[PDB]
């Protein structure tokens, strides 16, 4: 996820570390003001606070803090104080936050004329990152460079001659520091150009906080300050540290430590759904917490992050108790009984408290060995006493949610996949690849879909599988040069690669043009990594899926890795066989509730693809809706969209030029984003909302309004699905 930084820290950070020829005037020329400090060592430290005029203003993440009034200009010392005394640990209301001005920063005043402020802002995108300048606009691609002479012909064009060298000069280094440091986000306005230098008056940034393995060094102990009207809690930067240890996905952001409804649910995709559900259930004001749990956390790590939230909820009483949902989507991949242990033994070590609290707890799972998690799960509350309703997968995810609040307890290619699909498996991943050959067998498949595996830290070698009954060997190979020439009837290899070394394995993957197909697993990439990846498989005609994706699976003929899960779960959605119903989601989990959703409501999953949680995923929505639309086997489509983006607009511009006519059912998570006073970003790193048309709640009416089948909500997908399928069934377009 993009984080945003202080306007201190961005400062900071530009100070130390821009390459430029420019004069940057008042370089480290500010000084931070909190209720704690030390005022004579301030003076110290800054000595320049004596010797001239000054700015004030809080360093909070708030911006327009002139049309708010929030900043003292042109004052002395002694006037910066007074500014302060009625400012400084008082409440203030910006928008739909309030909160308490407790970080201000002072800065000199700077002389200048209306004339000599300019704009300039950097900012992110797919095809690369924008400069604006005033309003002129330029765009600097992936993999290029930004000239100087490019600055001064597209952006100084109405710029004075003299100020001309100093501005291209300066953007160019402002431009290279944006990149090296993996900005996504750089503002600053105004900046001040006179006659001595470069001034930085004001700075408003954002930075890919998945870069920390390649920009710890610069960035030192970087500070992401949460936004404005809301606390930073040390439980917060606990789980974070249990984020950054392991590959598995673990976040919790605080929204009301003494609110009455807790939530433990995992998926990035299912957490926010149950958000949703609560908010629609105006349980908005009580929800304490959003987080979420995924990519298989171990035993121990689950149990970490459940005493976590155990103790968070027991620090004060409510008198009507509390209510905790321990909730999922039916994984593919995480195992249920082994994070359900962790869980319960957090349970057990915090049973006084939780019955001191008035704790009722609801669960809801399924997942690899979710009939163990479910029953150890019940078997705590017996022997504790505490009250724990336990459901599977029978009951609708979101059910338990209404259980608990509704009272309080008293164009590239079209098929990318078929029955003859070969693939490369890059990493060790036994329990992967041996998932898919069950999938192949039960399929009916003539041959294993794991032609060969990939992985550069051991020697060429045998691996012992089961084909059926039967054992098998597929060849592991060390390197890929090797698997390639060896198996040219390979078009597709699934990327278990680590976030850290996925990109050049990736790379390297596409120098092999018999590789059409390539699935990218690893979360965590930084952006603009994603996005040279992005720019290779255009060039070269791949088709991406992912990163940050389970995958996806086409039903009797290939499954992308962990997708699906084990087999009891490939039977009892009906996985080994196809129907007619094609879905595209962003959420991994969430898609294998899809799988079963559609499989009780219709003749089946066709093909099922989830493009990942990432910014910029490699394929979109759109990409796969087209290819569904082309293939004739498809007889209605369904959409989980998100928060975030633009991307489902084009579904509806797609119905408006008449390329897409098959049904399309659509819902797009997300809606209790809009209920927060303050911005909350949730678990996938793409499910962030800049403008107003970015909510889930325009979407689904763009949507709605385009001809799309779109459910009140989450809850009601089930239902319309049913609903387009059995049109479908009695006008004769499906015959099953
Ligand atoms: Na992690």
């Amino acid at each position: 996820s993009a984080k945003a930084i202080s306007e201190q820290t961005g400062k900071e950070l530009l100070y130390k570390f821009i390459s430029t020829t420019s004069a940057i005037q008042n370089r480290f020329k500010y000084a931070r003001v909190t209720p704690d400090t030390d005022w004579a060592r301030l003076l110290q430290d800054h000595p320049w606070l004596l010797s001239q005029n000054l700015v004030v203003k809080p360093d909070q993440l708030i911006k327009r803090r002139g049309k708010l009034g929030l900043v003292g200009v042109n004052l002395t010392l002694d006037g910066v104080k007074s500014w302060l005394k009625p400012r400084l640990g008082q409440e203030a209301t910006v928008g739909k936050a309030t909160g308490f001005l407790k970080n201000f920063l002072i800065e000199p005043f700077v002389p200048h004329s209306q004339a000599e402020e300019f704009y300039v802002c950097i900012y992110a995108t797919r095809e690369g990152d924008y400069v604006l300048f005033h309003a002129q606009k330029l765009l600097v691609g992936v993999d290029e460079k930004l000239n100087p002479e490019d600055i001064k012909k597209h952006l100084l064009v109405h710029a004075p001659e003299d100020k001309k060298e100093i501005l291209a000069s300066f953007i160019s280094g402002l431009f290279n520091f944006y990149e090296d440091l993996y900005f996504t986000y750089l503002e600053i306005n105004p900046l001040v150009v006179t006659k001595d230098g470069v001034y930085v008056l004001d700075l408003a940034a954002k930075v890919d906080a998945t870069a920390d393995y390649i920009c710890k060094v610069k960035w030192g102990d970087i500070e992401f300050p949460p936004p404005f009207g809301r606390e930073a809690y040390p439980e917060e930067a606990y789980i974070a540290d249990l984020d950054a240890k392991s590959g598995a996905s673990l976040k919790l952001t605080l929204l009301n430590p003494k609110g009455r409804i807790w939530t433990m649910v995992a998926g990035g995709g299912a957490s926010v759904v149950y958000s949703d559900t609560i908010g629609d259930l105006g349980g908005v004001n009580e929800l304490a917490n959003y987080g979420e749990y995924s990519g298989a956390p171990s035993e121990q790590q689950t149990y970490d992050y459940a005493k976590t939230i155990l103790s968070l909820m027991t620090r004060e009483k409510h008198p009507d108790g509390k209510i905790l949902i321990i909730g999922g989507s039916i994984a593919n991949f995480t195992n249920v009984a082994a994070t359900f242990k962790g869980i319960v033994r957090a349970i057990r070590d915090y049973q006084g408290p939780l019955k001191e609290h008035e704790v009722t707890i609801f669960v809801r799972r399924g997942g690899p060995n979710y009939q163990e998690g479910l029953r150890v799960m019940g078997e705590v509350g017996k022997t504790t006493g505490i009250p724990i309703h336990v459901f599977g997968t029978e009951t609708h995810m979101t059910a338990i949610v209404g259980m608990a609040l509704g009272h309080r307890p008293i164009g590239k290619s079209t098929t990318l996949f078929s029955r003859h699909t070969k693939a490369i498996v890059w990493g060790m991943q036994t329990r992967a690849v041996q998932g898919m050959l069950d999938f192949d067998y039960v399929c009916s498949r003539d041959e294993p879909s794991v032609a060969a595996m990939v992985y550069p830290f051991t020697g060429d070698h045998k691996q012992k599988f089961y084909w059926g009954h039967k054992e098998i060997l597929i060849p592991v190979f060390k390197n890929m040069a090797d698997a390639m020439r060896k198996h040219p009837e390979v078009d597709v290899l699934i990327n278990f690669a680590s976030l850290r070394s996925a990109y050049d394995s990736t790379m390297e993957t596409m120098n092999y043009a018999q590789i059409r197909t390539i699935a990218i697993i690893a979360e965590g990439i930084p952006e603009a990594l994603t996005r040279k990846l992005i720019k290779k498989a255009d060039q070269k005609g791949v088709t991406i899926i992912g990163p940050a994706t389970v995958g996806g699976i086409k039903p009797g003929c290939f499954k992308i890795g962990n997708t699906g899960g084990m087999l009891d779960n490939i039977l009892a959605s009906k996985l080994y066989r196809p129907g007619s119903v094609a879905y595209v989601s962003r959420s991994g989990g969430m898609s294998n509730e899809l799988n079963n959703i559609i499989s009780r409501t219709t003749d089946g999953v066709y093909e099922g693809v989830a493009i990942g949680g990432d910014r910029y995923p490699g394929s979109t929505f759109m990409d796969h809706v087209l290819r569904y639309q082309d293939t004739p086997g498809v007889k209605m489509i369904v959409v989980l969209g998100e928060i975030g983006g633009t991307e489902e607009y084009k579904i509806c511009r797609g119905i408006k030029e008449g390329r897409l006519t098959k049904p399309i059912v659509c819902w797009c998570i997300g809606t209790c984003a809009t209920m927060f006073s303050s911005e909350v970003q949730f678990g996938h790193a793409g499910a962030c909302a800049n403008q107003a048309s970015e909510t889930a709640v325009a979407k689904n009416q763009a949507l709605k309004e385009a001809g799309v089948f779109v459910p009140r909500s989450f809850d009601e997908l089930g239902e319309i699905i049913q609903s387009v399928y059995e049109d479908l069934v009695a006008n004769g377009v499906i015959v099953p």
